[PDB]
């Protein structure tokens, strides 16, 4: 469920504003960067266009990839492609306590490898958490640990569900 992409093929003085702009239009966005040369300014023509919903991100790929501008066919695709997302050492867990915060739950799973990335889910109406997250490892030995370690456990009232997403 990937939500940055890569863009390239930009027009020379398009600007990290009206490529935010251009990209917002089609979802809600976390962040866009525009690659410049750090000393000379000038544009490279490199595009990183990151959404909050992958939804969003999708969307945007359908509706912009392949957008003519100044005769610049622009180049829209997900900045990892399915071959290495694919195997991300990524795990769903359920019944998780409300109190427990990314942070919270980043740290009682520490112990197993190193955590590249962390989302805690909220509710819809409630918006509070809502005890299923996801965990991604450094590599998927760290991972299958968590399963061996934490697929079922305990005062509250049901067991945590770990396994791969």
């Amino acid at each position: 469920g990937r939500t940055n992409l890569i863009v390239n093929y930009l027009p020379q003085n398009m600007t990290q504003d009206e490529l935010r702009s251009l990209f917002s239009s089609i979802g809600e966005v976390e962040s866009a960067k525009l690659i410049r040369d750090k000393v000379a300014g000038h544009s490279l023509g490199y595009g990183f266009v990151n959404y909050v919903t992958a939804k969003d991100a999708e969307r945007a790929i359908n509706t912009l990839n392949g957008l003519r501008l100044q005769s610049k066919t622009i180049k829209v695709s997900y900045a990892r492609p399915s071959s290495e997302v694919i195997k991300d050492a990524n795990l769903y867990i359920s019944g998780l306590p409300r109190t427990m915060t990314q942070k919270d739950v980043e740290d009682m799973f520490s112990r197993f490898g190193r955590i590249i990335n962390s989302r805690v889910l909220v509710d819809q109406t409630t918006g509070l958490s809502r005890g299923v997250a996801f965990i991604r490892f450094d590599k998927r030995s760290e991972a299958e640990e968590a399963i061996t370690s934490f697929n079922g456990h305990k005062g509250s009232s049901e067991p945590i569900t770990v396994k791969f997403a």
